[PDB]
């Protein structure tokens, strides 16, 4: 149970900064 | 000629009740080795659980940061360029966590015995000392299975 | 210190009581050796049971591995070269290769800290290996020592 | 001869099962 | 009383020459400890080396493998066809012999003194235990030791 | 075997004479302590050492690695995104994995046949760590007994 | 001297057997 | 530090090296 909730969580972290990091440029 | 002087010293000393002497002394000396070996127990026990929590912890972030890396490259290689472009970045990001995992591991440095020794040597904390723990075991251990054959 | 002298004179006391010492001291040691091994006799099968349950379980997981591994090897040969060409499925096989990594390792980490996490708990909250091996120096420190005696 | 009946069975069912989610789309 | 008994005794039997006598027969114990000691050494030296045999050969022949396979990639990726066709023959081989090399990792299943454990436990021949060699090291050992503390 | 008895008459006879018994008893002990230990210091010089000279070669090969894979890495780099396209350079980055991974592997196999060799073979012609071994054991079983005796 | 001596030939004989294949289809 | 001390350099080392061989063809 806790894989998921560290594992997804952290996948859509990276989603969304790779999105801000590329809105950055 | 000696033979009947050590048959007088037996009959003096040995008064030969040593038998149930024998056991009593047995099952109490067992009671004071146990008493003696619980708080090398504990100290051993207190590292190890404080060196299992290190482990588990980074390895849990381990895949936290797999995880990452992943969503990084399915959000680029899908929303906002083209899969040819970033084909080499992939490769070559992957090649850049394989280097960083093995300049980790460069850092960073029967069984249970490897265990203990190692953790004792990476310790130096007093209050566990390895080998009066094990002979303490050892010795533990053989009075015990000679209680088991007085027993019978 | 008294009953170390007293175990001690005893000790003597029988030594010196023996007749026959290089012949009846064989046959009490083959006695005494024969009753330490059938003694042993059961922490060897305890031992050897234990070993049996926890290696058999290790065979199978692997074997399930390989399966798994192969399943995920006709999948992607089929769609790679079947339903679509290799062109639009080479980020499909990239991803799903890491996906797969993953889950290796992430079965990896729950396991070691399952069965640590166990062991821990089960140590707090408490067959000995221990005199087993002890009984195991015993007896071929008398086997050597018969042996010795013998030729 | 153990490990060929575990290894084949699996690639074939890999194949059919990739058939079918395919199919499903 | 009993203690001039034990001494009567003492200048009976313990002579108390055995200072020296305890040196020559402490002398002659190592030698023959040792002289007992030598064919178990032999055994496990040549078990030891008859299971390195093995251990070299299939892994030359596991770098043969490789590197064959390297050879034959490289001739089709750059003579017989073009890299846009083998690239996903040369993925899928990869993946086949990762699958290749797991599946003989399982078909094939302090630190020094496991190892040695575990190969008796594997080859299980007679004429070497290990529990008997281990004993008569140790024993041998802390004759030496008690030696060197006699010399002095 | 008569030694074996006179060898026991010669303890009872130290155990007799003694003078204050748990006193003077723990001032022998900790004289044979201090011996001991003496004695114990120059094999865990060797020791440490020996273990010394074996860390320094593995850490420095590591960095060595470590350093031929980031040389690699900056080659393949800058002959992808400079110099040529990714389209030209898939086989040449695959093929030098390859050759990478397979030289790793062989200098393993390399470095593992050779001290294979070289150790059976002077095994073979021929810090004793039993004794060193035995040493800690009896002196940490002596430090356990004065223990016992202090309280 | 002796990894040369396993690793060319197999290279080569690799190099072959692929050839005399290719011939064979 | 030693560790950035150990890696930038090879990076270095190995994109001139690479720029030279180029250079030679
Ligand atoms: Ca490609």
């Amino acid at each position: 149970i806790r894989l998921i909730l560290t594992v997804v969580p952290g996948l859509l972290i990276g989603a969304a900064i790779s999105k801000n990091i590329a809105n950055f440029l």
